[PDB]
């Protein structure tokens, strides 16, 4: 029950290339993990 933690830097700040950087990285991570990593790790530690 919490927001994991803080950092004050790990944001998106969409605007130019940075947008595709944070967005593209998060979108891919979920596209590669949502159906692969999350499946493997589910049985394999970490």
């Amino acid at each position: 029950d919490a927001t994991l933690t803080e950092k004050s830097f790990e944001t998106d700040m969409n605007l130019n290339f940075q947008n595709l950087s944070v967005m593209g990285l998060r979108i891919l991570l979920l596209k590669v993990a949502g159906f692969n990593l999350l499946m493997t790790l589910r049985l394999w530690s970490s």
